[PDB]
């Protein structure tokens, strides 16, 4: 008989990855695990259906049974409206999802010894914890139509002075200006999700901002971390003799670089975004990386692939061209959303199960059997064979066939 | 000596300032006469003068239409206890490109036997960063408890007054700011994109994070279409380049895997984080020009993309011999002085700017090198001191070749 899973939130998304997730459950998951499956459509026609009343709903899901998986999913802009006859440019239901729930995004390469990196010096992990809250994704844009004043106003809930300040004047011709904002309170649990996450490696860490230009916005993330760890963690760093550094963006993108892995870094929420990418196509392949969002009630989180949609394979797909799309990052959402799951219920058939499918993967690839991203690793680019790699079904068949003859293995 | 012309100086701070003059000592005034418009941007004297000299020296460049500057330190709290400073003063490279407008363009200096940590970028990368707006001119402020941050704007027309919610703090504060840009500037950004694509013969990407900040990127992304399907296009496809807009973390990813041979056309901020990140992938910050190119077509202001290196600085004032790459720096004065030489059609000067450059490169090629460079080839745990030169011994062997070269021609 099948596993019995438990309660888990599935998020469907769009193109690419809307396959690849239904190959997923129908031949990795679904033979081996019986789940109540809280699913939610997150394609992008259905939240213009609901009015985006979908994604609401999915995010107050996970808060009631602690473990969310999401595929990845379309944000619109003006092309995605016309595409799709879309209502309105709905925002991001990952932004929505996690402004919801808050916590720190960590992601993190997956590794597998016969994939070269591009970047020469990364022998050791590096894990970015990407801070889940405000800034850029709950921001307030829109256009300057032409010449006038814009300003930014506080006004305290407590009748004391109210604040008006010039962003800018537009003295001639129009632009573009934008308000964003971001909680102490969520600036707080960023820091305790940071230096628990070292501490718990037993790796360094460092903060990056760029308080330097923006003095008392940045400035407020770098004392606040400083605050904390002043207050609760030093002693414990200084016992496990590793350290944590505030530096400048621009600093820590270049020493991350040069460095041979093996740290935690606290990104600000676009920081995270952006260098979690970098970070990933430098070990190997976008396909290649876990994202966990950890929230700070130290019992929900919500697993997801990094990547998009990848529209790009998904229009070959479209046009007939055969396709070769990494499924393991979005194979790793399953396994380390299920991972918790078992966790959470002591349930040690599903750990085993979820450890089983990580294994699968990696040995999988190691013993190669790979998409053509990963052969373009190894070969580069130029010199790859259509025998070097699995197209997008041979990949996940391949993966399916190997995963029942290992769980077959362990019942015997 | 060598008829320079006019050119604005401007000092810096720390590990650069000891190197700048360094540099003008032997590499440039014993062979360069300049009408050398200089101004002290160090941060005692930024203080002094109440940051002025820092706007008075972007006027100046707006006058001479040539700029070299040296790094400089940008003070948050730790500075001003640090230097007893009277306020928490902005960049002063923030203050000038606000004042000058234009884009930053950035690019690795090769050098053929300094292994890159990106093993696929056998050609250059070029940044064209915007010099303008976004962060780099924002207004924010600490969100000291509950209460309301709302961003309006008024037209100057007089017609209606648009107000719109930025956040409702319903417990505690935080943080709240604004920032904005201008379609003049933008426009000035996107044509220096392309007509860089067109003179380099590379495609052309624009990245934003326009599916998130839908008008204030995508204002950027249709403005560089717009002006592309109207002006570049048909160039584009004669040179069999092409233009393409990229989400930024898409991006970022497909720069990493490149072979390079690409512009880059970043927002402010990103063409910041980038910039460092791409220097350091080809070898070191040390390795990297940076050159504002103004939108008159004819003012330029050109630097160092690192800063002013204070952790080397504090190596220095303990009495510890440091490894300084000073050959940024060297080809902010070589940018400088070679567009300085187109202006006033001066041949001579041109030979000389070139001259400088060649100098850094055939010196470093030829195994005398910092200990960043050394480190590249032999990787940090594996150098020895033998391996490399000090920042002053590098500077003279540079001085010497600097010299022969210019005399054998
Ligand atoms: N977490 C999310 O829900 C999320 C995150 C990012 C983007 N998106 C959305 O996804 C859509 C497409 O965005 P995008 O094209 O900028 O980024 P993307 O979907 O991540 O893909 C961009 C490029 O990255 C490479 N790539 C990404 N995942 C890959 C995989 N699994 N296997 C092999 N290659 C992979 C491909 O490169 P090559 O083309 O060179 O082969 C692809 O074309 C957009 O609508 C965007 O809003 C969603
Ligand atoms: N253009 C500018 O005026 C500008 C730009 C950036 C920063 N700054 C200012 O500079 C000050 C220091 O900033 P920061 O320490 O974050 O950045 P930084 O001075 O650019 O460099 C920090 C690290 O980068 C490496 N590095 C940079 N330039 C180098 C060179 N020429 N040769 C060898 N290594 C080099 C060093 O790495 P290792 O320590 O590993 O040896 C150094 O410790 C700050 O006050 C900042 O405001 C100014």
């Amino acid at each position: 008989r099948k596993i019995q899973g438990g309660s888990v939130v599935e998020m469907q998304g769009d193109e690419m990855t809307r396959i690849i997730w239904e190959l997923i459950k129908e031949k990795l998951i679904l033979p081996y695990v019986e789940l109540d499956l809280h699913s939610y459509d997150l394609g992008i026609e259905n939240r213009d259906a609901t009015n985006d009343q979908v994604t609401k709903d999915a995010a107050e899901a996970i808060k009631k049974y602690n473990v969310g998986v999401k595929c990845a999913t379309i944000t619109p802009d003006e092309k995605r409206v016309e595409e799709f006859k879309l209502k309105q440019m709905w925002k991001s239901p990952n932004g929505t999802i996690r402004n919801i729930l808050g916590g720190t995004v960590f992601r993190e390469a997956i590794i597998c010894k016969n994939i070269p990196r591009l970047v020469t010096g990364w022998v050791k992990p590096i894990i970015i914890g990407r801070h889940a809250y405000g800034d850029q994704y709950r921001a307030t844009d829109f256009v300057v139509p032409g010449p006038g004043k814009v300003e930014i106003t506080y006004t305290p809930k407590d009748g004391t002075q109210k604040v008006t300040y010039m962003v800018h004047d537009f003295e001639e011709g129009g632009g573009v200006a934008m308000g964003m904002y971001n909680q102490d309170k969520s600036i707080e649990d960023f820091a305790h999700s940071s230096f628990q996450m070292a501490l718990s490696k037993g790796w360094p860490l460092y903060l990056s901002t760029k308080n330097t230009i923006l003095k008392k916005y940045d400035g407020r993330f770098k004392d606040i971390f400083q605050e904390i760890y002043d207050k609760k963690y030093k002693s414990q760093f200084e016992a496990q003799k590793i350290c944590y550094e505030h530096r400048l963006i621009d600093d820590m993108v270049a020493q991350a670089m040069k460095s041979e892995g093996g740290f935690i870094w606290a990104c600000k929420n676009y920081d995270g975004d952006v260098q979690s990418d970098s970070v990933a196509q430098g070990y190997g392949s976008l396909g290649m990386m876990t994202s966990v969002l950890i929230c700070p009630d130290g019992k929900t989180v919500e697993a997801e692939a990094a990547h998009g949609t990848v529209t790009r394979h998904y229009r070959m797909y479209q046009k007939g061209q055969e396709t070769s799309t990494n499924p393991i990052a979005s194979i790793f959402a399953w396994s380390r959303g299920l991972a918790h799951r078992a966790k959470l219920d002591n349930n040690t058939e599903l750990s085993f199960f979820a450890k089983a499918l990580e294994d699968v993967c990696i040995e999988t690839i190691e013993a190669g059997f790979m998409t053509k991203d990963l052969a373009a690793c190894i070969k580069g680019l130029p010199n790859v064979q259509r025998s070097d790699y699995l197209n997008t079904f041979e990949f996940m068949d391949k993966l399916g066939e190997n995963l029942k003859a290992k769980l077959a293995q362990a019942k015997l």
